[PDB]
């Protein structure tokens, strides 16, 4: 009964922080921060960092990386569920989703051949079982796109500072944001979950410095869910 | 499930295909769910329902080859498919055999224990895994069976005993293409593994209810014909204790 919203974006569009702002407006509205820690110090339960080794040597470790970051969000966001909300109408926000994690940049990966074809076709087939078993639990009742420019992701990617992100190139940030269009925008990117075509989704300009438009408009939009 | 759940545990070409596929046949209620090696030689995801109509479903990599080939590159790939695909066929058949059954016995080609207490512990130890790799493995594995160990745990185990010279011989009978360059010293450290885990009992696991479960040692390096009525008892006789 718990209503799913994903939150989506480039890089440093701005959704940890968003979603942040909208989780103060109910005590019935949580949020499953992507695990970025948990990449970041890799640890059983300081480690090596693998967010970073993943953007120093992709087609070593863009697989690993892949296959890690999406193993973690589920299991962030199966808890989340299991534990939070109790409430009148709970909403829970994921920071992105297993949706984006294969269709926007394990894909991506792949197709600048920094994944081979054994290694995405393992991938594709970890995820569809992944999501035989859990995708029903975790299925989005709707999306909010975060839409920035990649001038704008890049500008904020400095601004957030993180050392492994820092040399990123603008044209990384331009597939990333063409794939982000494709599936939210234009809505031709197509996906072997076939119910997303029917998920309502929310896009929010945030290219502007930071707003209460927006928080809003997010308010209104899960009273139409 | 009513379902008992029994591993065959071996190193590489032991026998435990060979042994457990004829021991099968002595009941209707026993039927086995075989190790998914012919996945990891030939790489394949399903296909869309529209695109399979009019596409083939090709031949993919070989990921069995690929680890063999450089084990530093590509042993956590390997590993990590090698757990899901096992996972994935063997729950698939506890929800879906031995319903008509009177004594259900299903039995396992290898356990996902063995994945990551043998096999993938190995590979870390050999250095084949670096921290990182090993880590996000364990991680994973532990998070896998928080939400799957419960329907998958063993009411037994059957240990196929044979000396690494045995296996490296099998393993020219068999002649699977991708292990025809192994050393007899992998086998070795494999062998050391299986005989701390399940002869010596010492090798500790994440698992507690590991350290209880009856374990059946059985020594198949005699030629087939020679002991199969001996195992073959003493299998039976170990399925009525448990
Ligand atoms: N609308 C905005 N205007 C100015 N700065 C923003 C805005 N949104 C985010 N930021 C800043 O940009 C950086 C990235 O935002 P963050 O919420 O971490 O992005 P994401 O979660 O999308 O990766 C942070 O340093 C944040 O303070
Ligand atoms: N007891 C035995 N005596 C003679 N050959 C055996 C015996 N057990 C197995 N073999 C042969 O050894 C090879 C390996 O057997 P297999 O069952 O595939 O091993 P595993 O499943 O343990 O990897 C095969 O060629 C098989 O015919
Ligand atoms: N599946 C995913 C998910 C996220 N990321 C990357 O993780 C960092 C934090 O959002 C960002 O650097 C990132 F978004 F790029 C990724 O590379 N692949
Ligand atoms: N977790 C596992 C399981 C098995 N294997 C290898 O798969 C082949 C078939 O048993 C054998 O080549 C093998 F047993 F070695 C492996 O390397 N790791």
């Amino acid at each position: 009964r718990i209503k799913k919203i994903s939150i989506e974006g480039n890089i440093a569009a701005g959704k940890s922080t968003f979603v942040n702002i909208l989780k103060q407006l109910s005590e019935d509205w949580e949020v499953v921060p992507e695990p970025v820690a948990r990449w970041s110090n890799v640890q059983s339960t300081n480690g090596g960092n693998v967010l970073q080794m993943m953007y120093e040597k992709p087609e070593r470790w863009s697989f690993t990386f892949q296959t890690y970051a999406c193993l973690s969000r589920i299991r962030a966001q199966l808890a989340s569920l299991n534990g939070k909300l109790d409430a009148e109408k709970p909403v829970l926000f994921f920071e992105r989703s297993v949706y984006s994690d294969r269709y926007i940049f394990a894909s991506n990966l792949y197709e600048s051949e920094s994944m081979n074809e054994t290694e995405w076709t393992i991938y594709q087939d970890w995820h569809d079982w992944m999501n035989n078993q859990f995708g029903q639990s975790l299925e989005l009742d709707g999306i909010i796109y975060l839409q920035a420019t990649p001038e704008t992701c890049l500008h904020r990617i400095y601004l957030r500072g993180r050392n492994e992100e820092q040399g990123i190139p603008l044209e990384y940030l331009e597939k990333l944001h063409y794939k982000h269009e494709s599936w939210l925008l234009h809505r031709t990117l197509k996906t072997n979950f076939d119910y997303l075509q029917e998920v309502p989704i929310l896009t929010l300009d945030v290219n502007e410095d930071f707003y209460e438009s927006l928080v809003e408009k997010v308010k209104e939009f899960l009273s139409t869910l």
